[PDB]
DNA sequence: ATGAGACGCTGGCGATTAGCTAATCGCCAGCGTCTCATCTTTATGCGCC
């Protein structure tokens, strides 16, 4: 079962893909600004670390396969 | 009063491996008899409401 294909490449990739779809999608989705130059966050991007998702599948008998 | 979450060559070959109707034409077709009787029907020939 520990067949493990993925390369350290793919992990800096993900960090990559991350750093700048966050850039991209917080200057897309928030277009308009407010009256003291600040722009108006219609949509908020919000980031989610995987380490709460992972235990918050693991502390409540909802596993993944 | 820390220790999980992130899993391969396949497609494009050969080369097995397996299996099937169809289109063209030819051949060749159980058959032999008699008896006996039986009925019809036809060709021609003859008659007026």
């Amino acid at each position: 079962l520990d067949k493990a294909g993925f390369i350290k490449r793919q992990l800096v990739e993900t960090r990559q893909i991350t750093k700048h779809v966050a850039q991209i999608l917080d200057s897309r989705m928030n277009t308009k600004y407010d009256e003291n130059d600040k722009l108006i966050r219609e949509v908020k991007v919000i980031t989610l670390k995987s380490k709460l998702v992972s235990d918050f599948r693991k502390d409540f008998q909802f596993y993944k396969v």
